[PDB]
């Protein structure tokens, strides 16, 4: 993948609180979209959501995400430029207290 689509998904990881990669088939960026949205109350205007399977750029969003942080899958998730990772990932951040304290600046 160019250096220039790099660029560009680093672009979009500091433009928004929260970015996350999903595909609207995916069960795992449902659960990690419903976890932000309906449970933890977080705004649609903090959240970059990419359906990628929706965008021409996808399949390249895609391999940037890789060439970036080295996962293969969506849901991928970043918040305040942190990478977070998947479904998993979140849910963890959630029970040991770090979730609360990423998300209080940007919720307050």
């Amino acid at each position: 993948v160019s250096q220039e689509t790099i660029k560009h998904v680093k672009d979009l990881i500091a433009e928004n609180e929260i970015f996350v990669a999903s595909k609207t088939y995916c069960p795992y960026c449902h659960a990690a979209l419903n976890t932000l949205f309906e449970k933890l109350k977080v705004p649609r205007s903090k959240v970059l959501v990419l359906q990628l399977n929706d965008m021409k750029e996808g399949a390249d969003i895609q391999a940037a995400l890789y060439e970036i942080n080295g996962q293969r899958t969506v849901p991928n998730i970043y918040i305040n430029g942190k990478h977070i990772g998947g479904n998993d990932d979140l849910q963890e951040l959630r029970e040991t207290g770090e979730l609360e304290e990423l998300l209080e600046p940007i919720l307050a």
